[PDB]
């Protein structure tokens, strides 16, 4: 079976208890996971290492709080004491996890499924080929030994309208934002940095990305986490909105692909 869970957060117990009560059993089953596996939650060392445990039994797509945690791992940004990153950041295997971490894609696609998974979705500007472009470029310098250039390239709200003729910095930054950190989009399809709330406490003209119609929407379903103020809730048939909050106090998602069947585990917190 394929079993597809949202941001785990460091929510290392929650996490194994979910795929418990569903049976996950490797070489059986396939889990994908919507990025965000690190961060707030208590169990961030332990959730990295089950996750590469996992090998090929395990689709993951990376969230901006991963790329932040490689960020500080590089010495590019500084640690957050709410984040709870110390003791993955001082285990003896963090070279390692982090190394593994940084070589995992941006972008998942399933043809068989027509099943698409990034950690925000995709933004309406693109098509596939391009979702799949963008996608690779950003992997190969995040798997390059010159990643932490990149990383403190990555931060910055701008630009946020794509335009196949981007290039360099302003490139890579609209990549990692449109894959990473958007919610809300503007009419054109431009990316919106700033609302993190839910689509009915936002401001116009704003409307979610997911809400604007897109070519890889139109052929694919898209499951994406990120945006936990939607609360998994009110979007289109085939978008999935896995993030329903673990980390904050809210449950813990798990979607199994073949019969749309929803799973949940509460928060421990
Ligand atoms: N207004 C509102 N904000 C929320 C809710 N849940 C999370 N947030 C906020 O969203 C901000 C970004 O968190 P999140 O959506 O989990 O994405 P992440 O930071 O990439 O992991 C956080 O600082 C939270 O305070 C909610 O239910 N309502
Ligand atoms: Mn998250
Ligand atoms: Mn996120």
């Amino acid at each position: 079976a394929t079993y597809l869970i949202g941001d785990v957060h460091g929510c290392y117990d929650e996490l194994i208890a979910l795929l418990h009560k569903v049976e996950f059993t490797p070489g059986k089953d396939t889990l994908w996971l919507t990025g965000d596996l690190v961060a707030r939650g208590p169990g961030s060392l332990d959730v990295l290492r089950y996750v590469k445990s996992l090998g090929d039994s395990v689709r993951l797509v990376l969230g901006n709080h991963d790329l932040h945690l490689l960020a500080v791992f590089a010495g590019i940004s500084r640690n957050k004491p709410k984040d709870r990153l110390t003791p993955l950041l001082e285990a003896p295997d963090a070279d390692e996890l982090l190394n593994w971490l940084r070589r995992q894609p941006l972008l998942q696609i399933d043809e068989e499924k027509k099943l698409v998974m990034a950690h925000a979705g995709i933004t309406p500007q693109w098509d596939l080929q391009t979702a799949k472009e963008c996608a690779r470029d950003v992997e190969a310098v995040l798997s390059s030994d010159s990643y932490p250039f990149f990383l403190d390239a990555m931060y910055g709200d701008m630009p946020n309208n794509w335009s196949p003729e981007l290039r360099g910095l302003g490139r890579l930054r609209f990549i990692t934002n449109a894959f990473t950190r958007m919610r809300f989009c503007f009419p054109n399809g431009q990316l919106d940095m700033y609302s993190k709330e839910s689509p009915e406490e936002a401001p116009a003209p704003l409307k979610p990305w997911f809400a604007i119609p897109g070519p890889v929407a139109e052929e694919y379903s898209i499951a994406f986490g990120h945006w936990a103020s939607l609360e998994g809730k009110g979007t289109p048939e085939g978008i999935y909105a896995l993030d329903t909050g673990c980390c904050w106090g809210g449950t813990l998602t798990c979607l199994r692909w073949e019969d749309k069947q929803y799973f949940v585990q509460p928060s421990n917190r």
